């Protein structure tokens, strides 16, 4: 089977974790240990064909450079996410692009810009037009997601997975 192999980055509470078991496993998980981090693996059907999806959901522990680069050297895709309602972790997206564009030299590594919890609209602080200049400025895709309702959910991950089945 293809093997694709995602990477989950983003500053903390942002809902990396919260992202990765609704689509494992269809709960929207609240109290996931924060510093804890872990690979998935799940058979998909993706546009037909039967792929296996890896997902390393990361935590921010692995301060070590070189292991750092090492991790993200073998992800073949990203979804970099920040929350709608936070804006310094919308700021934060500029650093992981930044790590990901070092290690793998090119610009147009599979990404998705991803604005996570959508159903926090009255909450918001990080404007849909700002993101989406964003997204344009270093021509990604940028799609808003809900752990908690389940929107674009399925969406990114396989959007995700096929542009690296395009691309790589
Ligand atoms: N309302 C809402 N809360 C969310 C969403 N995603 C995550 N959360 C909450 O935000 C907190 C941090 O989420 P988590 O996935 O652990 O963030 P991480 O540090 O990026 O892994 C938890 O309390 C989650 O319930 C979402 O889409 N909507
Ligand atoms: S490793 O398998 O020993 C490992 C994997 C992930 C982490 S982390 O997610 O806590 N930290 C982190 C930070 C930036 C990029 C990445 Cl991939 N991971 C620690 C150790
Ligand atoms: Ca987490
Ligand atoms: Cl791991």
């Amino acid at each position: 089977l293809a093997l694709h192999k995602v990477i989950m980055v983003g500053s903390g509470g942002v809902g990396k974790s919260a992202l990765t078991l609704q689509f494992m496993y269809d709960e929207f998980v609240e109290d996931y240990e924060p510093t804890k981090a872990d690979s998935y693996r799940k058979k998909v059907v993706l546009d037909g064909e039967e792929v296996q999806i890896d997902i390393l959901d990361t935590a921010g522990q692995e301060d070590y450079a070189a292991i750092r680069d090492n991790y993200f050297r073998s992800g073949e895709g990203f979804l970099c996410v920040f929350s709608i309602t936070e804006m310094e972790s919308f700021a934060a997206t500029a650093d992981f692009r930044e790590q990901i564009l070092r290690v793998k030299e090119d610009e147009n590594v599979p990404f998705l810009l991803v604005g996570n919890k959508s159903d926090l609209e009255d909450k918001r602080q990080v404007s849909v037009e700002e993101a989406k200049n964003r997204a344009e400025q270093w021509n990604v895709n940028y799609v808003e997601t809900s752990a908690k309702t389940r929107a674009n959910v399925d969406k990114v991950f396989f959007d995700l997975m096929r542009e690296i089945r395009a691309r790589l």
